[PDB]
DNA sequence: GTAATTAC
DNA sequence: GTAATTAC
């Protein structure tokens, strides 16, 4: 049970990690999808304020060799 | 404006 | 084609 926290468009957000399904970073950015129920959502937050399960999250996909 | 990528 | 996200 980890929660990301994020404000996207001034609307206050939380999302487990468990329906993350991509990450990636643009810079110190730390950007996302998620399943939000039934479509695909968007969320971004500073390293800085990323849990470590997010950026491990974004660490084995840099591995992925697919 | 660019970074990476997407939903709209 | 572009708004959206954090930093530069």
């Amino acid at each position: 049970m980890v929660k990301v926290k994020f404000k996207y468009k001034g609307e206050e957000k939380e999302v487990d990690t468990s329906k993350i399904k991509k990450v990636w970073r643009a810079g110190k950015m730390v950007s996302f999808t998620y399943d939000d129920n039934g479509k695909t959502g968007r969320g971004a937050v500073s390293e800085k304020d990323a849990p470590k399960e997010l950026l491990d999250m974004l660490a084995r996909a840099e591995r992925e060799k697919k």
